[PDB]
């Protein structure tokens, strides 16, 4: 995309922690850039929309080259991020509000480096990131999620010349979903064949597809929460048609370039249902914030390892809490992300090993050496409405058949019309983000 003149580009300061010893950190002054979808996107030598709605404009975009050359995208000034897009900063903390009142429905955000041109690279293996949230107010159908991908820190500047913006505009989203709902993809704009999102005003579908591996440390609400790897061949971010995409809706979920189901580590999905809700008699009580806390293990405990082992635990009102575990008959009691959890659970649920065929937790690793770009978002699903992370999926499966039932919610839950009436004032925080070695965050 092209790079608009209608409004300066203020991204949010956020700082965070960069630790070396317990209670021994520095701080790094970061920001916070909205992803390049929800800009406005109008023609470079005006004021006329070339996408409105769910449709981009036939007469500037009748190709994607040209929708390129005639359409730029523009900044988000600093009054528009609270009025407009629903987020601010207070001190270390950000918040995203879900629906603000010209109505904007979900966010998706980055975090940029001290320069505010390039993406904050994390190179995660052999390291721990921990941050504190609140999810109180997101009930069945959000989801306030935290994760990183593998975007490359220029947003695809240099790959992509056609690509104006970078990191500072919030472009080149991939994840391991190859989501085709990316307005721009590899510098050009991806309205060829773009199909809007029945019952999404918002939001279609495009051509191409962009894959890359997602290493998702928070896909929660105050139901359900869940950790999840999803490795790519390759990793990097890549356009994708046809086969290697893995779309859904032509069966080839499994066939794609992206493990798209990840393995996952959900506790209440792997069976223990009182770890995390929201009430004070939950373990880990949703209704009040608490500390998340992922240490990425290796083969040697090194830098050069392989990565091993996802670990989790938590930290509420000083209280550590540590995993759920596994439970289930006959399966060890895993409480981290390995590859022998995902066979195992995989087996058990009948799940295919996607995971294991994209090259597992040393594909996973491979992404995270590289650097991965830091996501915060919050969200409902058009397309199978939270029910993954929250009731029962499939929502006609029997809750007892172990991988079937992933929260309490009910299966009517989470269409989008109805959470975006009843949820319309949800609010996601993410704050006092730290990042060191393993036992440096706490």
């Amino acid at each position: 995309q092209n790079v608009g003149t209608q409004a300066a580009e203020e991204p949010l300061n956020l700082p965070i922690s960069v630790c070396t010893a317990p209670g021994n950190c520095q701080t790094e002054a970061d920001a916070v850039v909205l992803d390049s979808n929800w800009r406005w996107a109008h023609t470079t030598t005006g004021y006329t929309n070339c996408y409105t709605g769910n449709l981009w404009d036939t007469t500037l975009c009748p190709t994607p080259e040209t929708c390129t050359t005639n359409c730029a995208i523009d900044g988000v000034p600093l009054a528009d991020w609270s009025g407009t897009y629903g987020g601010s900063v207070t001190g270390n903390k950000f918040n995203l509000k879900f629906v603000t009142v010209s109505t904007n429905i979900g966010a998706r955000t980055f975090l940029l480096d001290s320069t505010k041109t390039r993406y904050r690279m994390f190179q995660l293996l052999n390291r721990e990131f921990t941050y504190d949230v609140d999810v109180s107010s997101l009930d069945c159908g959000l989801n306030g999620a935290l994760y990183f991908v593998s975007m490359d820190a220029d947003g695809g500047a240099a790959k992509y010349p056609t690509n104006k913006g970078g990191a500072k505009y919030g472009t080149g989203y991939c994840d391991a979903q190859c989501p085709h709902d990316v307005k721009w993809i590899n510098g050009l704009a991806n309205s060829k064949d773009w199909t809007p999102i029945p019952g999404d005003a918002n939001s279609g579908k495009g051509y191409y597809g962009n894959c890359c591996a997602e290493l998702d440390i928070w896909e929660a609400n105050k139901q359900s929460q869940a950790f999840t790897t999803h490795p790519c061949t390759p990793n990097d971010q890549t356009r994708c048609e046809g086969v290697v995409c893995g779309d859904n809706d032509s069966g080839d979920r499994y066939n794609g370039m992206c493990d798209k189901d990840g393995c996952d580590f959900a506790s209440y999905r792997m069976n223990d249902h009182t770890f995390y809700g929201p009430g004070s008699t939950f373990k880990l009580d949703s209704t009040k914030p608490f500390t998340v806390v992922s240490q990425f293990i290796t083969t040697d405990g090194t830098d050069n390892g392989d990565f091993k082992e996802f670990r989790r635990f938590y930290v509420q009102n000083g209280v550590r809490i540590e995993n759920s575990k596994v439970n289930f008959p006959g399966i060890t009691a895993y409480d981290s992300i390995t590859d022998e959890m995902c066979a195992a659970t995989k087996g058990l649920f009948g799940d295919l090993d996607d995971h294991k065929n994209k090259g597992g937790m040393k594909q996973m690793g491979e992404a995270m050496r590289k650097g991965m770009a830091l996501v915060m978002s919050i969200w409902d699903d058009h397309d199978v409405n939270m029910l993954w992370l929250d009731s029962n999926y499939p929502p006609t499966g029997n809750p007892s058949t172990p991988g079937v039932a992933r929260g309490p919610c009910p299966t009517t839950s989470g269409v989008p019309s109805e959470v975006e009436v009843t949820q319309a004032n949800a609010v996601v925080s993410f704050g006092n983000i730290k990042f060191g070695p393993i036992g440096s965050t706490v």
